[PDB]
């Protein structure tokens, strides 16, 4: 067997794609901007602030071992230096939920979405945001520190780089203002246009900075609580490849995407991988690639044998061990997400055969959700969710996988200790 | 007793002073604006959001009979036209919590906090206020109308009357701007500071009308769902008193501040009297205290007998059945307080004894809260809440109280 007994098998989400209502967040307030890219507001998501004790519970019935979601920034400190304890002591209630079902609790500190007044400080460019991140992280580690498995610290800091090269985003600083979203954004933060910039969208040297700066102080104030507890961040590392003409546009972006990123890991506990198929790029740049074989949902290529090349460069670049921290399929037809699933499963079974050290995976994503610009026409889910009743209903992916994870464990008889 | 079987014995709250991180309303932007008039922000409050259960349980098993709470528009409708159902289901739970521990809940359906956005629209001023609100209260009784005992639409439409009679707000429209907090408020919200209207900031004729739509327009929003259920509205109403020199300023007050509200609520099921005590006016306006004992945490006369006074008043004015929904005293020494509670419960006595058609009292307040401008100073609460810990302790007065519906 190659995953060892302490291999966590989860499922993730992240707190405003699942929670509900949270309506101090900067994600948040961008949907309802007149000239808002995204597609409709999350509003009540699946309720997950509410439900967690039940969603918990189902997902350990199903038999995983592990939970990763976020403490939500916007919750915790709603004004800046305006701490809520009330809210802490939700997250905390979440963990003992965790831990009352044999969870080990995937805490990841920030996912994307920030209290919006940091947005008037200049966002994920802002000098003083790395110090009030890691001052963030120290008072939710001072409330229920001792309650948390593994820290994530940022979700997907090269995410922009990324999309950058299809390329979304990525507009200079200077021309930030063209876009009307974040035209009206300054406007009612009562700031200048350039100087907006929340975290998935920043992809400047400034956003570098601070996004390093941020990681490093944020895992200093966490092992200050907690020196054993094993801290890193993940990145969105998609599988690069090029066809002819696209060689070295291939090159810059597995360069500054994913190689710069595992680069600055190197100090840390981890490295969370989080990977969907590969990203092809010609000499036009992106090429959703030659055809088959997806028909995902959003005609992208379904492709999990990307998940194995990915943790393949994590180890050999960065030499550390990987936590594959999400992973998945967006398709209606979940007989597709079990076939994926199957091979993704497989791809981090090969990389453990060969000496790599991964330590988990978590399947991207617990339920089906909120998916940011896209509202909820994408379906990520292991398990369904009718929202307007809030209903849970697995599907066969989440047996799947659950039960994968709990035909992994020992079957020995009690042993005087 | 000449209390009836069915008399409501309640403890009462407004959940912006009591659920904490009421983060989507008014009231939050307003106490986080550079030159604010609020002394603190409320932030957690008592955090009554998340431990509502133990909180009922507790006034449950001290004997009260009925449980007074606000459902907050700004979580149920947080942006315009877009509703909360788990907001909503929350609430929910909270009067399944009060049923379970056999509470009849009294929903005040708006108590001064509002959602940020409706401010955009010029607040309790603006002209879609009055349909707006009724489409909210519409959502909410459809969503959970049918366990509510009792409803209040709107807490103290006239409190900014009684006020300005202080010179305390009540600045012309074209004169907000000149408030530093308004002048605040309207910068960061993108519009004019004469559009900015808080609900119990406005005290203009706009904002009469205004809030009187809105209460008639709820009240007819919630008989559709549930004719049976009996409406009102609750009045700050003041024993408003002369000396020598003052009656004429007195009876303007009286006026303006308690009979006009009295008289607009002719047609309702019930008025909801909210009184602490005596307003004096002399020559020179509001009176001080006179060296005449207590007195109570503000420096104001502790005066329980203003209670009788404001219930023969509206019986007189309104001429429909009274609930009493708030009664109280700001105090550290609650021996005052379990004082003040015996007179005023005797005053509602000595009304009922003389056919006045009362039918509950509730007092101000269950949990020592956030006293809105005044930061957590006063101290109202039948129950203290150590907030560094969230531990609630009964006073006294708690147990008094409790004993006495208890009989």
């Amino acid at each position: 067997n190659p995953f060892p007994q302490d291999f966590l098998w989860g499922v993730a989400t992240a707190g405003h794609q699942v929670e509900g209502n949270n309506v101090n967040s900067d994600v948040w307030f961008l949907e309802h901007l007149p000239g808002t890219i995204f597609a409709e507001p999350s509003g009540d998501a699946v309720d997950h602030y509410h439900r967690y004790r039940e969603d918990i519970a189902l997902i350990a019935g199903l038999g995983f071992t592990s939970y990763r979601f976020s403490v939500e920034w916007a919750r915790i400190e709603p004004e800046e230096g305006h701490f809520s304890v009330a809210a802490l002591d939700h997250y905390k209630r979440v963990l003992e939920a965790c831990r009352e079902h044999g969870l080990t609790p995937v805490v990841t500190f920030h996912h994307f979405a920030s209290p919006l007044w940091l947005l008037r400080s200049g966002g994920w460019e802002g000098e003083r945001t790395p110090e009030l991140f890691a001052r963030y992280c120290g008072r939710v580690m001072a409330h229920l520190g001792d309650l948390i498995g593994v820290a994530c610290t940022l979700n997907e800091p090269n995410l922009p780089w990324l999309l950058e090269s299809f390329g979304i985003g990525g507009e200079a600083p200077e021309n930030r203002g063209k876009v009307p979203m974040w035209a009206a954004a300054a406007q009612r933060l009562g700031v200048d246009a350039s100087t907006v910039a929340p975290f998935q969208f920043c992809s400047t040297e400034a956003g570098f900075n601070v996004k390093l700066a941020a990681h490093k102080a944020a895992t200093e104030a966490i092992k200050a609580h907690r020196p054993d507890l094993r801290v890193g961040w993940t990145l969105a590392n998609s599988d690069i490849q090029s066809v002819p003409g696209g060689e070295e546009i291939a090159a810059q972006v597995r360069r500054d995407v994913n190689e710069r990123f595992l680069e600055a890991s190197r100090g840390d506990d981890f490295v969370g991988i989080q990977t969907y198929g590969r990203t092809v790029y010609g000499p036009d740049g992106h090429a959703p690639a030659p055809e088959g074989v997806a028909v995902n949902q959003m005609g992208e290529e379904i492709y999990p044998q990307a998940l194995e090349a990915t943790i393949r460069e994590a180890w050999r670049v960065a030499g550390i061990p990987v936590m594959v921290t999400e992973n998945g399929l967006a398709t209606e037809d979940d007989t597709q997400r079990v076939a994926y699933l199957r091979t993704a499963v497989d791809g981090v079974a090969s990389c453990l055969a060969d000496g790599i050290d991964v330590r988990g995976y978590i399947a991207w994503t617990a339920f089906d959700n909120f998916e940011w610009i896209f509202g909820y026409g994408p379906k990520f889910g292991l398990i369904a969710v009718d929202r307007s009743t809030q209903e849970r209903t697995p599907k066969e992916s989440a047996r799947w996988l659950g039960n994968f994870a709990r035909q992994q464990a020992p079957a020995e008889a009690p042993q005087p200790a």
